[PDB]
């Protein structure tokens, strides 16, 4: 009656986020009777009873420092849904994980056999740079980054080249930048690096 489905193991690049789809059940009369429905998360050999949860659906708990704002339980928990986010991954968090019920005096229940493996890879994605080009157009350029969230503090930008100073010598901080090519500026390195308070990514110009 006490069934946990998710995957066991589960990836993600530093600095970027991803979703682990959970759903749960137990056994629940369902009369008038309803006492709360309070679900966790925990970091693999925790004891429920005296750890802060990485995640969790109670406004009693404490939730982990480390955790807070990264981890981050989506969907109903009144629907079955255990399903976890995890964002601004970070090497520490790398590990084993495990998910607990508890609703009533009755129903109490950690899922040891369904734990959750983590395993955080180092930031190989680069930057985005998202057809004009025209030597007097303005057009607008955006560097983004795949897999990322809002989830932990706003990332940093700052754009290099030879191709910055025909317009603001200090307006580049930007996510979203907007550009009007000067002529002489021609296949020339434009980069666009970001920290999370150091990748890039570097593109050819071409104006016709
Ligand atoms: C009897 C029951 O349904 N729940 C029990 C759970 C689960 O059986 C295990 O966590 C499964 O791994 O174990 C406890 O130690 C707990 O964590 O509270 C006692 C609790 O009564």
């Amino acid at each position: 009656v006490y069934e946990l489905q998710v995957q066991k193991s589960v990836t993600v690049q530093e600095g970027l986020c991803v979703l682990v789809p959970c759903s749960f059940s137990y056994p629940w009369r369902s009369w008038y009777s309803s006492p709360p429905l309070y679900v966790y998360w925990f970091r693999d050999g925790e004891i429920p009873y005296y750890a802060e949860v990485v995640a969790t659906n109670n406004p009693d708990r404490r939730v982990k420092p480390e955790t807070q704002g990264r981890f981050r339980l989506l969907g109903d928990v009144q629907k079955k849904n255990c399903s976890l986010s995890i964002g601004d991954a970070r090497m520490e968090d790398t590990g084993s994980y495990f998910f607990r019920v508890e609703r009533g005096r009755d129903v109490k229940y950690s899922y040891q056999q369904n734990k959750l493996n983590l395993e955080v890879t180092a930031l190989i994605e680069k930057p985005d740079i998202h057809e004009p080009l025209e030597s007097g157009r303005p057009t607008r350029l955006s560097c983004s980054l795949p897999g990322s969230c809002e989830a932990g503090p706003p990332l940093t930008f700052s754009w290099t080249g030879n191709a910055l100073s025909p317009l603001d010598p200090e307006t580049t901080r930007s996510s979203e930048l907007t550009l009007t090519p000067r002529p002489e500026d021609h296949g020339t390195n434009l980069t666009c690096q970001m920290k999370r308070q150091t990748t890039e990514r570097t593109v050819q110009l071409n104006v016709s």
